[PDB]
């Protein structure tokens, strides 16, 4: 499978100043569970905002930089390279890679953050007209997770 994995707010903001605008441990657990033992593909900027690969899965970074080399990270230089990666691949960000991949993926795991944040990077517009709701699950509010959020699994019609 080729999937998008993204968290976005009510206006499709995904980021501000190289960071996620919200702190939601439930969503990080969701990412962990979904992607462990599989492959994450991400743009160079997204990777550098974290600075370390995520343990226990393949970390793939797309960059034009022929010098790019980080321990625990595989590098690709073209979109076409994504289609050669085996197994379940998750397009993990950011704006640029989402824009390049949204028309190509089989499905999308979206966390909708029911808030309006200041952002400088956005998930591209999409219509439910193109996507079937395979599942929609409300995240639990609590002390450490205080923004309402919904886990959506969307599959291209
Ligand atoms: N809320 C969420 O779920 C998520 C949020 N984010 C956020 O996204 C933001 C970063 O987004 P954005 O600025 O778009 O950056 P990206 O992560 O998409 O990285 C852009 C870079 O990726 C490389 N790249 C993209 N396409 C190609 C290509 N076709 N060929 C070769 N290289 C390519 C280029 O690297 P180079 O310049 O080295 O050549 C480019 O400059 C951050 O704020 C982060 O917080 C990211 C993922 C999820
Ligand atoms: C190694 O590169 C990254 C690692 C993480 C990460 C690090 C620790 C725990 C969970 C995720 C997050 C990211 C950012 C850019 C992301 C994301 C993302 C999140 C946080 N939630 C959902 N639902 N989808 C995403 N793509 C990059």
């Amino acid at each position: 499978t080729l999937s998008i994995l993204v968290a976005h707010d009510l206006q499709r903001v995904i980021g501000f100043e190289n960071q996620l605008p919200w702190h939601l441990p439930n969503d990080l657990k969701h990412v962990k569970k979904l992607s462990t033992g599989h492959t994450l593909v991400m743009g160079r900027k997204t990777f550098e905002s974290i600075g370390k690969p995520l343990p226990n899965r393949r970390n793939v970074v797309l960059t034009s930089d022929t010098s790019f080399n980080v321990e625990g990270v595989d590098v690709i230089h073209s979109i076409e390279d994504i289609y050669q990666l085996p197994g379940h691949v998750f397009i993990f960000g950011g704006q640029t890679l989402f824009e390049e991949m949204i028309d190509k993926v089989d499905d999308m795991y979206i966390t909708v953050i029911e808030g309006k944040f200041r952002g400088d990077t956005f998930f591209p517009p999409y219509t439910f007209e193109d996507w079937e709701v395979a599942s929609s699950v409300e995240g639990k509010l609590d002390e450490k997770n205080t923004i309402p959020h919904t886990f959506l699994h969307l599959i291209r019609k």
